[PDB]
């Protein structure tokens, strides 16, 4: 059920969503900008082994089009999306390395949200 807070807290959302995508985390914020496309990386068993591709440009198209209604729902497909690669990718694979800065700057900054 909606809280009169789901507006606000879905603003600070928002606000995070915007930061990830900004330039100041571009150097390792760009693998997660657009679906993987994997026949173009030859990646030709993504899909056997991801069940649910995420990536910030559906976070965004999401976010805009009213789809998330709380911030959890919000916080759970940026998650998966970092799970996904932990999932995929061998530990020490560069696009880890990514993922987890990119997962430390949203953690942080939705361990802020306003309640
Ligand atoms: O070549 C390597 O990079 C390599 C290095 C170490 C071990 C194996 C390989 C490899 C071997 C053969 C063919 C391809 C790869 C490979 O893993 N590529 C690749 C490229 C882009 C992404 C990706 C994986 N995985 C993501 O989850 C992802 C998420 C967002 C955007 C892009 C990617
Ligand atoms: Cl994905
Ligand atoms: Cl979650």
């Amino acid at each position: 059920g909606s809280h009169m807070q789901d507006p606000e807290q879905l603003k600070h959302c928002n606000g995070i969503l915007k930061e990830l995508l900004s330039k100041k985390h571009a150097a390792y914020a760009w693998p997660f900008y657009k679906p993987v496309d994997a026949s173009a990386l030859g990646l030709h068993d993504y899909h056997d082994i991801i069940k649910h591709p995420m990536d910030l440009s559906t976070v965004k198209r999401k976010m805009e089009n009213r789809d998330y209604r709380d911030a959890q729902e919000f916080a759970a497909d940026v998650r998966l999306m970092f799970s996904n690669c932990y999932k995929y990718n061998p530990p020490d694979h560069d696009v880890v390395a990514m993922a987890r800065k990119l997962q430390d700057v949203f953690e942080f900054r939705y361990a802020k949200m306003p309640a």
